[PDB]
């Protein structure tokens, strides 16, 4: 969503309960067209950040189906706000991020993920 | 405090503000006697961990006077408890907990800092 309503935050916007094999969870977003994608926001839960992921690793697919890993998964635990800018805005259709587990919660929570960028006459 | 009470976790039971220069705390305890000392326990603020600290270093000392530097400084952001074993015992009559600045807070908050170990005839 555009903006969530963020005034109390009871629970979260979104939970992910984590398998104890697994420790990475893809969030794939596939967009009508590609942008030119510039930084990605990423909005824990404000009110209980111990559910905020650990690590986040992006990536970006101009096709839309050929996905290609970012960068090093940045840390963002004890982070309330995660901005992830690229110095060259990268063409880009599919954006899949993958959350990694936190450091001692079983549970992500998430608020709102933002897309920003231009597009090619915007 | 052996056990405040932690139900509400109204804004912090300790709160400190960083100086934009300073990164660095430290809370120095100073025991009465020196204690077979073996895990250190710190509580950030169970309900608003954006001001948990990102790394502690411990300090120990024996005489109570010379400072000395534990281990290099465990990150602990994103952490709702810090268990800070130790694999040797250490005779520590005075303990240095010096706190880092959290990744985007100006403020810290804990709630409990527990000393656990023995004594000589306990």
């Amino acid at each position: 969503q555009a903006t969530p309503p963020h005034r109390r935050a009871r629970s979260a916007a979104w939970s992910y309960i984590f398998l104890p094999e697994e420790a990475w969870c893809d969030l794939t977003i596939h967009l009508p067209a590609a942008v030119l994608l510039k930084e990605i926001h990423i909005q824990p839960h404000l009110a209980s950040l111990a559910t905020c992921p650990s690590s986040v690793s992006v990536e970006v697919s101009a096709d839309g189906v050929n996905m290609l890993p970012l960068s090093t998964p940045v840390v963002t635990s004890g982070l309330t706000y995660i901005k992830i800018q690229l110095v060259k805005a990268e063409v880009a259709s599919a954006v899949c991020l993958r959350l990694h587990r936190p450091r001692d919660a079983s549970t992500l929570g998430l608020s709102q993920i933002k897309l920003l960028g231009l597009t090619a006459f915007g």
